[PDB]
């Protein structure tokens, strides 16, 4: 029982790739830990197919970042690859941050942080992604 509904990928990680599937719960029941270093840090989660989104909230944990970015994957409708950010500013706050936007269709969500966080590469124990 170690695999999300579709698939997930991160930039940093302790083991040799496996903790990413620990987000199957996407709640406090999960414990994601990115390998310290290797910045900037990023991570995306694949839901399954194109879905409408309104507002998504995620946690940064102890890893305090000066700024973050939330986006998705799409370009040809069926062959997603790149996308345009949905948020970005000086709204760090390691605490859980809820990002709300307009109704948009997307399959997978990707988050990037131009600036690092702390001694720890990246963190994500409370990240909700689904449409």
């Amino acid at each position: 029982n170690l695999a999300l509904n579709k698939a997930t990928a991160t930039s940093s990680i302790e083991t040799a790739g496996h903790e990413g599937d620990k987000a199957v719960d996407g709640n406090a029941a999960t414990r994601w830990a990115s390998a310290y270093g290797a910045s900037p840090q990023w991570i995306y989660i694949n839901l399954g197919s194109t879905q409408s989104i309104s507002r998504v909230k995620l946690n940064w944990e102890d890893a305090y970042a000066t700024a973050y970015s939330i986006q998705v994957s799409n370009d040809s409708g069926s062959t997603p690859t790149n996308w345009t950010t949905v948020y970005s500013t000086t709204t760090g706050d390691g605490a859980i941050d809820d990002i709300t936007f307009a109704a948009t269709n997307a399959k997978f969500v990707r988050v990037y942080a131009t600036t690092r966080a702390t001694a720890y590469g990246y963190s994500l124990w409370e990240f909700e992604v689904y449409g």
